[PDB]
């Protein structure tokens, strides 16, 4: 298990534009296209992301390519952020994957709300951090995925994912 397999399990793969759990147009491996309500505004963004006229459909290769760029950007965003960096640097390899997952799902700005949990993770207070993480819209909206990420932070293993 690694960060790619992990995120591929949590987001799935769809080759045609779909709407995510929040109702936004997405495609591929959890690649958000836009928050507007317009399917046309989403086809245009897709087109622009792929470099071709897609008509809302892409191939497995194109989805994987966006996925590769999105993980890379998630990691780079963590490393550039003054609040996230130190947490990431303090974590072991498994737990780093867990933080990346959260950033890929919710963006550096969604993660902003986790001030308290991040401090607990930095301190290595696993159980406490797990409790605190769970008191969040995140956890209430996508409980199953939240449980898997949380357990990964609590345990430091990929058990939630075998
Ligand atoms: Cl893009
Ligand atoms: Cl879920």
């Amino acid at each position: 298990m690694n960060i790619f397999e992990m995120l591929r399990i949590d987001e799935g793969l769809r080759l045609k534009i779909y709407k995510d759990t929040e109702g936004y147009y997405t495609i591929g491996i959890g690649h958000l296209l836009t928050k507007s309500p317009s399917l046309n505004a989403a086809k245009s963004e897709l087109d622009k992301a792929i470099g071709r006229n897609t008509n809302g459909v892409i191939t497995k290769d194109e989805a994987e390519k966006l996925f590769n760029q999105d993980v890379d950007a998630a990691v780079r965003g963590i490393l550039r952020n003054a609040k996230l960096k130190p947490v990431y640097d303090s974590l072991d390899a498994v737990r780093r994957a867990a933080l990346i997952n959260m950033v890929f799902q919710m963006g550096e700005t969604g993660i902003a709300g986790f001030t308290n949990s991040l401090r607990m993770l930095q301190q290595k207070r696993w159980d406490e951090a797990a409790v605190n993480l769970a008191k969040s819209r995140w956890y209430n909206q996508t409980p199953n995925r939240a449980k898997r990420v949380i357990t990964t932070f609590r345990t430091g293993t990929w058990d939630a994912y075998k």
